[PDB]
Formats: C-alpha cells, structure tokens, sequence
C-alpha cells in the first residue's frame, strides 16, 4: 500500500 | 495498491 | 489496483 | 485496475 | 479494468 | 504501507 | 510503515 | 515504524 | 519506532 | 501510457 | 506512465 | 511514472 | 516514480 | 520516488 | 526517497 | 531519505 | 536520513 | 541522521 499526495 | 495525487 | 489524478 | 484522471 | 480520463 | 504529503 | 509529511 | 515530519 | 519532527 | 502484461 | 507484470 | 512486478 | 517488485 | 522489493 | 527491501 | 531492509 | 537494517 | 541496526 502507497499513497502519495503532492 | 498504489493511489496518488499530484 | 493503481488509481492516480493530476 | 488501473484508473486515470488528467 | 483500465477506466482513463484526459 | 508508505504514506507521503508534500 | 512509513508516514512522511513535508 | 518511521514518521517524519518537516 | 523512530519518530522526528524538524 | 499504460502497458500490462498478465 | 504505468507498466504492470503479472 | 509507476512500474509494478509481481 | 514509484517501483515495486513483489 | 519510492522503491519497494517484498 | 523512500527505499524498502523486505 | 529513509532506507530500511529488513 | 533515516537508515535501518533489522 | 539516524541509523540502526537490530
């Protein structure tokens, strides 16, 4: 699991 | 799972 | 499962 | 799955 | 399952 | 699980 | 686990 | 477990 | 455990 | 661009 | 870009 | 850029 | 850019 | 950039 | 940068 | 940067 | 900088 | 920097 926010 | 928000 | 918004 | 929003 | 928006 | 905010 | 904000 | 904060 | 904040 | 191999 | 093997 | 093996 | 391999 | 092998 | 090996 | 092997 | 081995 | 090893 990867959650990214830019 | 992967989930990304630019 | 990939989810990605820009 | 693969999901995609530009 | 591939569901792409642009 | 990798969780990132920039 | 790995949680990053900058 | 590692969280960073910048 | 690490935990940081700069 | 969006390739998958199953 | 997103390339998936299974 | 997302590059997945499983 | 992210990369898995599992 | 994230890397991950399992 | 985040690299995991498991 | 984080790098961890376990 | 945060390196681990376990 | 922080480095362990276990």
């Amino acid at each position: 699991i990867i959650k990214v926010i830019k």
